[PDB]
């Protein structure tokens, strides 16, 4: 009856179409992340709490202009604004801080690039947006700018132009994940040509499990204007439904004069996007198309899932410390949302990438035996599904953990 | 089969994604070096205004691909109207001198429609936000204007805005939020308002008719000049199609009526206004002030799909590259907007201020010829021509047989093209519906129906000239002959093709043919 | 390698068509075969030395025809099955559970050396060529005779013998018969001619209070059954496809039509169906198999059937042991063959969404189990339930039964792909630790058997306490 | 009616749930019934209650009787179809099958009837040295196949008398094979040998199978079932034997051994079909195999667009009785589901005592099986798989049978010379009949080996102008089809044709009947 349900339970595809419904209200909460830069217009702490407030889940540092000086103060203001909502464990939204280069720009790895990621490695960033990647070659050679110290940084690899687009296979190999970065790529590429490279890019990461951000120009107008135009809510919508795992905003967040209204305009969009995807479709090509394996973590993960379709759970909570166990779920896209509970706060911050989770920092200390601490945990992720909606009293909830993650408990809320 | 078409072939208009296992498979396999090389075949309607009114502006925009005329009759007068249409004509016909390569261009007339307007103020006024401001229809008010009190020209409002419900002012600029019905209200979103400005009032059961007093000065125009089809703006139920036809009259038998769904009633009685029209407009401009702007995306889609399904033409309509109004390049969301139209079903794809009043109307043409290109091949026809059969009605239409047999068969031969014989358009517009990837060019000896068949996707019209043959087997043969040699000179046929011919004695004979 | 057997290239092919070109004749079935086989007791089979070696061949469930026999003789028959079953529980890892089947006699009609009845019916309490003894007075009629091989206006030919089966397209009997299966313990009722649901209550009243836990599959035996048969599906806890008499109360060529129905019915509802009568009728007097029956065995496998039968075939043909034999050899191959690419995904589809963390777990793990190859599922279940809601789901895995009830062990052979195993340790302190030795049981078991190996992928399926669902799924690597 | 609601079903699975025992059948039966001419079914009054009852093809078995014998049998089946000229008339193909290489065992010390026994265990020298042709005994057996002892290695296996004994070679010398006996048995004098998984070196033809496919020449038949084919060779050696151009006979290979399973591919590129020869299938692999090898060569012939048959024990119990077993109609009916294009009766017709009741059996049968085929996956699945072709009648082929689903056509009128047409329709599985209007009486008997085609013998001579002629051509199919219940007024049909005279038939129409 909502959240286009009729649509989900479509025999093809054509008449899933056909049962949208624009009075079937999204229930679910908004599961694809949204990447704000910031700027003069998005650099108070003030505006900063706003945005957080309105969605944003990563902030982006454009390091093409900007002291380390002025990138620092940045960072300083996002924590202050973050950490003014960690009143109790159940409330705080974990945000990720995304460095992005400079690289090759025109007005092998620049001795700037170097610099910046130092800096970005000192000031403990989640993530490099790395620019204009064209080989496996250059994604080693910003690993190795990291040191050992930046090991647990997640590279997304930055496809601007066509050697990148040709070789993609290669640099996915060797990326934690990709951004379609259509601003230089349109440019670099016929314009009529970028919604191809998108759509290969978004599907071929999809299938390999690793995030994909759609970026650059998506609510344009709002730089200048209160509302957006007609094409900018398409595309924004036709992103979530490419598959798309975040989705960005440049200008309109970091100069413009209605970022907070942007961000808003990006969840709202988003979420109704996310409740049209045909499931049945996607899930069963996943299936198909993704081979055998024996992790057992992988195992676990897919019978969850399938699970979870079978008795229209509410969420699946995952207890993980590095994210991989809750980017496996998120792989075979769930309706049900992913709830990952982790100690480790910057897994927290980084599975942000990854569409469906929605990251819970655990704070209480271990318990003796592993069983009780355990059961803590998943009550913990109970406890945040139930104040923050999604769980009802009398949903069925699948349970994720090890005892490797490689168990599965199905668990009725009581 | 490389043996005959050479490997290039295969690596072209992105077969290796058409032959894909699974939709996902056949997105990992797309390929920005694969060329389209199939001719474009969704057509593309431009707003005639002041950018695009000149003789030779309209000759550059037909050769940049332009095959629908829209005039907007929201402004300029009969007059005005009466020389856009006769410059179309005549950069139109300045190609009749080789009928080989002659396009055939349809005008259409978009109507004002029923509308609600503010009165004339006390010049400007100013609404800020919180104030409270007297919504009126008391005569006295019709000149009595201040930023305090508005009249509207629609009594019934009174009547159909509940407590809180919201109104709409100047194109969603300002809106309001009812307080007391007596309709007092405080401005929820502030700002200049001039005089008779528009009013929207979103989920309202308006009871406006179906057209206006002005509508019916139009349409009967528009008969008299010959236009081919009708923009019915604001279309809620079946009963404003009616009206519509009804207004036409006689004279109009034949104009295609394409019924623009604007506002919440529209979207919810979509299947009895779809059955009584000739296709559809998703009116993106007016419905995303009318409902949500983050549920537009749904509307169009659904929309597009129900079209898809019974077959009738479905145009994606407004913004789609409005900064082309003032830049000659578009935005990524702009092109991403065109291919994803495409992609979802439509038949037609529009350009409004982009062509009416912009610095690039022929660029803006040019860019949208560029995507659509590009997006046809990128069409996963194996799962839609699948789909279609898994859901389209078992049809004892001798037509419409033919039709789905001569798809299939172009298909197992990658033909270049079905070549069909009509004379209304109807046996062209049911090959269309099963999207074939090879071209359908339609021979016809009505000027009318070549215009027409714009509307469906993958058809390319062509007028023959030539009085009858003696026998009808030699007139049959001498229209299959125009339009492989026009195939040949527009780059659509080659030495050594294929293609499946349709034609009658209903339309129900397939053949297949090699070219020369 | 593993690539080789099992017909996994067919297993994976994109299409059922081509699943078909992809069926190997040197691929070797390695997994272990888990359709039932029901075997028919009678002078061939009933000695304490036959019924070891029909176990040994695989022998699953033994069924006692009522049509024929004392109470005393079917005693003897319970015993010395019972006998059979006991003489291999010294060695519990490898002990197999064997079910006992009552199968009632119903209302047969049968006429009272032999004669040729060239191309009158008597009920007068003799018979000869002209005359025939019928024991069903009320004829009713405006006739068939023999397994239908005689057709015939006063109350088509061949020899008529003696006692011969009569068609015209609960007795006091019956219910001695039933009380009697209780008294002895017997698990399962096949109930003869069933063509309503309440011919399925009668006979749970005539089994009465004591005998609660059997199980009652109904025979569908005339057009009446088959027409109603979701009616009787839904109050049954099971069905067989008795083509016997069903093939000559409708026309013998509609006869599949009926069968395959009513498999797809009963895998749809996650119901044991039977598939009955002359899979390997020759092999009575031959000791090899005509190829229309060796087909019929490998079909009624693919269509989905959770067990197949013997009658004559091993209850007084001269090749028994040699029966058994073949139609495990023959399961055995068409499991492999089967394509559950499109089975498991077209019972996702048509079955309910599900609020029973039992069946929500069962699919969760039959999930998990396909992606990953594994050799087994372990359950554990003390009423069979959870091992028959992952036997509804159709995989590949053998489903390794462990439980402490001994009928549950014998009654849960009516689900395709479950083995059961008897667990007798009483319990420990901690769940948990009586949980990890029953796990632990089913493990050593299976590597006995030849069911798993080092290196091996299982799925173990148990519960968080003892008096709630079983709702847990674990990976777990053999070693 | 037709099942047509289990037609319509989204699943297989909900196809199979609604399958009626009471929704009759009503389309024609389009798959064809081969018939093994012997003593229970020669005279020509009988053949004429089998042409009634339902048989399609005349099938001798040239592994007994003499030339002169089924000379007979030709002039009778041709003397009873005939008979039924002044027509509604059924056309009925003639097939020779033939004996085909065989490896035998030599004869006993004790002489022709004795036997002896071979007891498990023993050790038994196979041997090729003549002085033993006629000394066999328990220790020591006979065969003359000079090369076995080359093709069969240490740890392979010989099978004799119908695969009852079976032998394990333990060591290769001199001497010949030396084997244990694996399993014991009765031996005989001449018995059959098979070497499973062997590849046997023998000649595609025996001398017995030059002569008889000279008789099958020179008296006419349409179609050779050609014995114990293993490789493209042995399917060339038939058709030397046959002539350059073949006469126009159809070349049905039987597979028969584990070498020509593998070797598949191969051999149905080179020939016009396949019989599954379950028979000797049994002999040469374990019998609960041979249901894979008759699925995957069914599968695989329908693929390719060729030719399957099912043949032998379909119905074997009705030698003796009047009414098959139950595991039998279920075997005839899953062929049919399989795919096959035709099945077939041996000793059942041949000599039995109810030849003309297994004939009737096999066709009620088959039309309720033809009645329950899922259309819908089978159509999309022979869709997906069948490769793009440039071929003008193939491109035809498949427009004709998706506008027949379109409409539920009763019907597909084809005109066909050499029956190629009528085949590339027959291999997309209509549930339309295929009406094929031919001038060629052997292609009419020919194309009984497609299932779903109907010939119909055109006699009259040729319009002078190609319109006129092809119309003539379709009305005598729209009229026999009336007349035997194939279409009525208010069906479509679909209509293919040719363009011009000697060209493609390139042509497709969509006419409603009156």
């Amino acid at each position: 009856q909502q959240q286009q349900l009729p649509a989900a339970m479509a025999d093809t595809f054509l008449e899933h179409l056909c049962l949208l419904d624009i009075d079937s209200e999204p229930v679910a909460a908004r599961s694809t992340s949204i990447i704000a830069t910031i700027g003069p217009a998005s650099r108070s702490v003030e505006r900063l709490k706003e945005m957080i407030k309105a969605g944003m889940n990563i902030a982006r540092l454009n390091f093409s202009h900007g002291s380390h000086e002025y990138h620092a103060e940045s960072i300083a203001n996002v924590r202050e604004a973050v950490e003014s909502f960690a009143g109790s464990p159940l409330s705080y939204r974990p945000v990720a801080i995304a460095l992005d280069t400079k690289g090759p720009e025109i007005r092998g790895l620049s001795e700037q690039d170097v610099r910046d990621l130092r800096f970005g490695v000192e000031h403990g960033v989640d993530i490099v947006f790395a620019s204009f990647v064209r080989k496996a070659s250059d994604v080693a050679a910003v690993r190795a700018a990291l040191g050992p110290e930046g090991h647990g940084i997640k590279i997304i690899s930055k496809i601007e132009n066509h050697e990148g687009v040709k070789r993609f296979d290669e640099i996915l190999e060797v990326s934690d994940g990709i951004m379609v970065a259509r601003g230089d790529l349109g440019i670099e590429i016929p314009a009529e040509k970028v919604f191809l490279a998108q759509k290969m890019m978004i599907g071929r990461c999809n299938l390999a499990g690793k995030p994909v951000v759609c970026a650059t120009q998506m609510l344009e107008s709002m730089i200048t204007k209160p509302r957006p135009t007609r094409a900018e809510t398409s595309d924004v919508a036709n992103a979530v439904l490419d598959g798309a795992d975040c989705i960005m905003l440049s200008g309109e967040t970091a100069k413009g004069n209605f970022p907070v209204e942007a961000v808003k305009m990006q969840h709202a969009i988003a979420r109704e996007a996310e409740a049209a995807v045909y499931h049945r479709q996607l899930f069963e090509e996943l299936r198909r198309a993704a081979p055998l394996s024996r992790d057992p973590t992988e195992v676990t993960a897919i019978g969850a899932v399938e699970a979870a379709f079978k008795c229209c759970a509410a969420a699946i909570i995952v207890l993980t410390t590095t994210g991989r166990s809750a980017q496996l779920l998120s792989r075979y896209r769930p309706r049900a949302a992913v709830i990952a509970v982790t100690r480790s706060a910057q897994a927290a911050r980084q599975v942000h990438l990854c569409r469906g989770v929605f990251p819970l920092l655990y704070r209480e200390p271990p318990e003796a035996i592993w069983a009780d601490d355990v059961d803590r945990r998943v009550q913990f992720g109970i406890e945040s599904g139930k104040l923050r909606g999604f769980l009802r009293v009398g949903d069925l909830v699948i349970v994720v953990t090890g005892w490797y993650t490689n168990i599965m408990r199905v668990l009725s809320i009581s």
